């Protein structure tokens, strides 16, 4: 809950549950304009994935969530449209933040929304 | 062909389709403050309804788009959450030209977009 | 969190932050074929709501959660184009759930979807 | 006028428009595996890019559709969460005709489907 930096939930529209064993991809830009493995993790049974970072490490900078939706519908059986669902976006800018990203998905359509809370700094 | 200052579109999440044959009954708020039958249809094949009204007819007020999504996923099989989608939204055309309402379904979700324009 | 049946959440995707102070009625389709009242409230900081019946109360029936999504986007001073956001479903029919109604609202806009688990009975 | 096998489609959830001259730039993944820029233009007056590609030249293979989501909201002057929107899916026709990517902004959110279809 809350007291972590980057936070993921991610539900499921076709069944009305968490999407569960959902593998998440995280990025930081680098200097040289590419993408830097930052962290991963799969989704638990309450399609979450919190301890990605900790405040110290996560850094302002422009971070990708990628989150592996293929996947998660194949192992259900569907063939699904997208090849995963992408977040960029810029992290600490004016101040630390908290960030939850929410993902809810269907087989050919997905919607995403962030959550940002001033810790205090 | 005639003035469609309201227009429905639905839209299928599961298999990226329109969703068609889909039952929209719309409600036009009467004083006596309950609803009170407007215009009806069925979705086409493209998942649009149209002819639903004229501007003569379409006045101020309080409309309801009602869609019959349950039916909608069990001919599919697939059990749904919700009894049918709700729209209520008030018509205010003093600006306001076309409202078209979209919905993307889900079998335990729905979307739902205005788009009020102009031309 | 989990153990009520009935839980409600609302988040503002103007904002980007739980919508609070927003209305919340709900109802059960009588035997005449009329809603009535079940009962109501209003999310918190965290745009949650929690406590709105328990499990001996909320039996089988079509209940019917009305949002009220106009008020909290006046109050910001945008004029939004819904008069509300209403969820209608059966609940308990094969036995007893728990219920989590999320809305995501924007002016012109609002999504919702429904997370249903298996208590037990 | 020219088969659009691929076309988009933005709207604006804030306003309840189609939200124009947005700009959207298409990518076909090549096989050294990186982006090759493939088409790109701005969103209409009804928030539509079309003649982005033609039957030939849109063969299988994983495309990426990117819009330029937060210019739009800057030049609203409202401040965004996103860089941009990005879609990727396989195009596969052995079946597929039509490609219809549509996007819903919001300043925090953003949902998009997909209309795939034969007529
Ligand atoms: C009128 C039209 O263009 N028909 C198109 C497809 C289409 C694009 C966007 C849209 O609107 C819409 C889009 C999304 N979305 O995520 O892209 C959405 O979530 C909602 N919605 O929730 O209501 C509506 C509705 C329909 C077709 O050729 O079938
Ligand atoms: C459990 C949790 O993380 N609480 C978060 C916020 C939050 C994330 C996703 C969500 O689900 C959700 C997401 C979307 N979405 O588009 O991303 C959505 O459209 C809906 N919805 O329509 O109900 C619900 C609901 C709530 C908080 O910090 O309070």
């Amino acid at each position: 809950e809350s007291k972590c930096p980057l936070m993921v939930k991610v539900l499921d529209a076709v069944r009305g549950s968490p999407a569960i064993n959902v593998a998440v991809h995280v990025f930081r830009k680098a200097a040289d304009d590419t993408w830097e493995p930052f962290a991963s993790g799969k989704t638990s049974e309450s399609g979450e994935l919190h301890g990605l970072t900790t405040e110290e490490e996560f850094v302002e900078g422009i971070y990708k969530v990628e989150i592996d939706t293929k996947s998660y519908w194949k192992a259900l059986g569907i063939s699904p449209f997208h090849e995963h669902a992408e977040v960029v976006f810029t992290a600490n800018d004016s101040g630390p933040r908290r960030y939850t990203i929410a993902a809810l998905l269907s087989p050919y359509s997905y919607s995403t929304t962030a959550v940002v809370t001033n810790p205090k700094e």
